[PDB]
This record gives C-alpha cells, structure tokens and sequence, in this order.
C-alpha cells in the first residue's frame, strides 16, 4: 500500500452517504436529491436513487443489513437485464437475490434521470451488504449504460463470486473501488482456499483520516484488510473513512 490522502475526501463523502441510506434521510442525502426510494421487504433490501448537482452525478445509494449481528452463500448463475454474464461467473444467492429484486426498478430510475441530466455521470455507493450490493451494481449499470463514465464505492465489503466474477468486474469500463476500515474483518469472510470468493477493483483503507488513507496494492494487501487479523464483524465494521454509520444524519443544515 502506499499513502494516498487525496482519495479520502470522496471516500468521507462515500460513507456519509452511506450512513444517510441507515437513516433513512427525507429528501436529500448530502449532495444527492432523492428521487426514488427503493425497497424489498422480503430481501430487507433499501437504497436511494437521485441526482447531485453539486457532483453531477446520478447516484444509486444501497443500504446495508438493519442488523449485523444468515446470509446465502451458495453460488449461482446470475442473470440481470441489459447485462450479459460469461458462462462461468458464479455469484453467491444472498447478494444475487436482493440486487435482482431491485434491478429493474434501479435502471427505469437511472435511465429516467439521465434522460432529464444527460450530461451527469454514474455513481453507486453502500457500506456493509449495501457495499456488496454496490459490487453488483458497479456491473449492472456499466453494462446498462456503456455511454456514461461511472465510479462505484463499496465500503467495508465482502466478496461476493468466483474468479470468473471479479474477472467479470474488472472487465467493466468504470472504477470500483472497495474502501474499506481498520478493525473490521468483513472483508476478509470467504477468503479460505475452500470457499475462495474474490474481490475486484482498487481497495482504499484508513484509519479514519486523510493522513492515514492509503491505496492498496492488488485485492489482499496485507497492509489493509487482509492483514489486519480480523475476521467479519469485529469493531470497525460500523465506520468508514471517519463516519460511524447512522451518525453523519443528513446534511440537512449544510
């Protein structure tokens, strides 16, 4: 890993939006106008779709568990609309599920804002489930939406496919990126040879600050998650970037 304090201020920006998808927040997240909120009952799944015209952006905002205290991880052929998987990419249900429950409604959505701010690029954005959630994401709209630059930020995410998966990933045109905290082992789960589950994208990690951020080399750095001797949901889990999740609120004073 190697310092890298400019890629903090949109990481500190990324969790605060994170923690606004806990909040729940009315109208606004920060920068973002909420145009569509998203939810599945079933799947607990929730999320945000909205415009920032601060950022230019239109952004797909996905919330994590209510608890963190289950999960399906069982691999499966995935299949999504406007996206074409190889043969060999495998995901595992418990993401696949929730994501495909709101594929559809998340893309009428983004396309429908594009249409009105053809000129905005693509976000997607979560912390926890809601970061592993985004890791689909990233792939559904660079695969919806070819024309428009994108950048994606997981936070505190596991993996959640093959190889063929994150192969998958890597491949997309746009930048995912994983940034991840010290003192959370989430995303170390599914990492032993027997399960082996990979990662894709460039893995940011802090210990809260700007001065501590660092971008990290490949998908285990020892010097960021890999390496730090946790194993799921330990301490950290619950912040990112310097922002305890359900505490940022909303902006709505800023």
């Amino acid at each position: 890993a190697t310092a890298d304090a400019a890629a903090f201020p949109d990481l500190h920006r990324a969790a605060k939006l994170s923690s606004a998808a806990y909040t729940g927040c009315i109208g606004k997240a920060f920068d973002v106008t909420i145009v569509k909120r998203i939810y599945d009952l079933v799947t607990d799944t929730n999320g945000f779709v909205g415009y920032s015209t601060e950022k230019k952006t239109i952004a797909v905002i996905m919330r994590g568990s209510t608890t963190i205290t289950d999960i399906d991880i069982a691999l499966i052929t995935p299949e999504l609309s406007g996206v074409t998987f190889p043969s060999d990419v495998k995901i595992m249900r418990g993401v696949h599920r929730p994501w495909s429950a709101v594929h559809d409604t998340i893309i009428t959505e983004v396309k429908a804002l594009i249409a009105k701010y053809p000129d905005y690029t693509l976000e997607a954005v979560g912390h926890s489930l809601g970061g592993a959630l985004t890791s689909i994401a990233h792939v559904a709209l660079a695969q919806n939406f070819p024309d428009k630059s994108l950048v994606s930020n997981a936070l505190n995410a596991f993996p959640i496919g093959n190889q063929a998966w994150a192969d998958f990933g890597t491949a997309q045109a746009g930048t995912f990126n994983r940034g991840n905290n010290v003192l959370d082992g989430v995303p170390n789960m599914y990492s032993s040879p027997l399960v082996n589950f990979k990662h894709y994208g460039t893995e940011y990690y802090s210990s809260g600050t700007e001065a501590s951020t660092v971008k990290c080399e490949g998908q285990r750095d020892k010097s960021c998650s890999a390496g730090n001797g946790m194993y799921a949901v330990t301490p950290g889990h619950i912040a990112s970037f310097g922002v305890v999740m359900l505490t940022a609120g909303c902006g709505y004073l800023s």
